[PDB]
């Protein structure tokens, strides 16, 4: 009826396996450069982290069926309940709606966190969809991301202390931490800089978790252990 | 090494058929409501359309391998050259990078087009990826979208003239145009409102095309016929 | 190096979600006609059913990682252990190796079951692959197929008794059983034909299950209830 | 209605890109062992090759929309016309129907080609589906397979001559042909065994092509050059 309509036949199905956890993970694109251009504090910047969380909250409020979100550094993951049928579970739908809504928010609420530092340009975001077949796999995924947060924060805190406090060159710091263990990094922070790693802000150490409590509220607790899951059984126990 | 790492095994491949045209199409999410809340002019609003185009330009500048974009109303399509290997041609990568970069820009440059009308909230965008196997199919796709622009603008121009000038109720206008042909709509515009449809702004009639000429420049020309393609052979004749 | 080799780029990935149950189900193609042309006994034919089972055994013996198979009427399903990496879990590999090996066997061993009735032509088989994310879903799948066996055998036994013993026309039998319940079908079998449905051969009532006990042995037991699974825990409890 | 029916939700879509060539390629599984056990003549065996072709003919006759088939050694490829909608273009359907029908035939017609040599066991077949976006890619695929035929036959003919006529050990033959060029292999065949490679049976040199002329007829002509395609334009020029 448009003799051009036939081009619709080319659209492919990208349905996520039914009754499975659907996760959309976002990553700030070239945020290493973005951070430099906007003078992000090292090793951690409250403005940046909280802005990310604000965006994640917006995504959870504007979209449907997201039961939990976890973010750290330049990433954020959104877990959609496994019984969802939001867009016939079309992978592309999950991806673009989360990526777009997050990006628009990032710019929209920028001023609420960077009152002075001006936004030099509209940033991009890397996104992906992953389907986890069980509760244990989803948990192991979140644990994987939280553990990543811990590993990187421990490394970056010592790293920047060696540079910003000891005056080592980036290259010197690196060689210095080469082959070091978790306990060593902790030892260096305590001896060289009188820093007790365990007293660092929870947000920097554990990242941020968002769950419905109704609005999506921030928590910087451990999600690797069972405690968290035993306290919020509504998330993993939902139907389907 | 995190005993949680196994969760990466769940990531699925979403590679686009090699040596084929890859198109990412975006649609403003619930833009019918967005338009109302931001007092978009009917049947066409220069601010809205130009803002879209500005975002499309940003996407073409920040991403890689896009050789042509076409936009109209609340949509924009981006055509990546078929020999691209940007992200191993992972569909999700095309989608999220285009959707996010577009959305962030939409908010970022909003003021350059809506100097007075304030942005009430960060909008979302619907996205999708389609693979077209040949030059002819890609052309028919673009033609399909431009033809859609024509059909909708002709209808909307009469429709809103009947409401805004003749004072018919939305429902009256609709029944009035029910079963009408292209030639009739044109006749009504000419007799009832002394409007020559063919003299309406090119942008509203044909939409907008972006190609590299180096920066991405706007053109409101016809792309259904051969003229355009004969004049810009670099686009479809590129290797692979 | 063949300047034609590039065509390999077109091959797409079809990997089954990792650590999930992979099932290949086969259906005799146009076996309604095949059955007629080979004078299959109604409602059940021992030769046909046992031949199917023999083929299923061959598939389990020649391929790798199949832990259980279930067959009935003209179908057979093969369950590959979830930790398998046989062909990098490529769906096409599971499909074609099962479908081909089964078909070749169907013809090869035909004489061992149809000593007199000659094979009129080499038949085809319909195949598919399905991924079940959990032990419960796999069980429900097998239950679904066994329950189907029960529903169809109960219906077919009465149906053919009404035709073959009472002399009703296929159409008369159908209208007669229209809207009948399980208990009714059982009542008719008992009153009209002095048939105790529960005494029919186990194979016709429950179908056939193949598991390793080493060779794949036939069992016509119930697999919907827990008994079976409690007795053969090795199947569902295997690693990954 | 079976409270088990929900398991159907797990079935995934595997539709082949519309208006594209769909190819199903089969490979005899472990046919190196099969060949030995059935005393296949080296370097070529007419019985084996013709049996394969017979099977391919059966596949083309029993299935729908196959416009061309090409086989050599232990493989056979089936090209389905690009406008086909046979099974909604479900990849699995193409695969299993071709693989099963081929395998059953292989056993069924075995005696018509191996009147004496008995079939020791029902063989299996490896299968796969590939979608080629254009006429040139499909041609390059067929060329790729025919060229493979040439390369292997030239190599195997010298190779087995060196063993069967010169008495070299398999390992000696190999080292002897190591680093040799096409012209060299030809030279050795002519000087050492008074063999004119170009006079070898066409079937062994070019393989076999099947096209509709109505029944599917065998041809051992070149399909790399344009001659073949100019003479049978009906194949590549068909609609869609």
């Amino acid at each position: 009826k448009s003799k051009f309509e036939y081009v619709r036949d080319f659209e492919a199905d990208d349905t996520c396996l039914a009754h499975c956890w659907v996760v959309v993970r976002l990553d700030g694109r070239n945020f290493h450069r973005f951070a430099e251009k906007h003078n992000f504090a090292k090793p951690n910047d409250s403005r940046a982290l909280q802005l990310m969380t604000k965006c994640a909250q917006t995504v959870m409020e504007e979209l449907e069926d997201i039961v939990i979100a976890y973010g750290q550094s330049d990433e954020y993951s959104f877990v959609f309940k496994r019984k969802t049928n939001w867009f016939k579970r079309r992978a592309s739908k999950f991806m673009t709606h989360v990526a777009s809504q997050f990006a628009s928010s990032y710019v929209f609420y920028w001023r609420d966190y960077f009152e002075d530092q001006p936004l030099l340009y509209p940033p991009g975001f890397d996104g992906r969809v992953v389907v986890y077949p069980s509760n244990q796999t989803l948990k192991d995924y979140l644990s994987w991301r939280q553990a990543d947060c811990h590993i990187n924060n421990l490394y970056n805190t010592v790293f920047w202390a060696l540079i910003q406090q000891s005056g080592l060159t980036p290259v010197q710091a690196q060689g210095r931490l080469q082959g070091t263990l978790a306990a060593d990094k902790n030892e260096i922070l305590f001896s060289e800089f009188n820093i007790n790693y365990n007293n660092e802000l929870p947000m920097y150490r554990k990242g941020t978790v968002l769950i419905w409590q109704t609005k999506p509220v921030p928590l910087h607790c451990d999600i690797i252990g069972d405690a968290f899951w035993k306290e919020h059984p509504e998330i993993l126990d939902e139907d389907s």
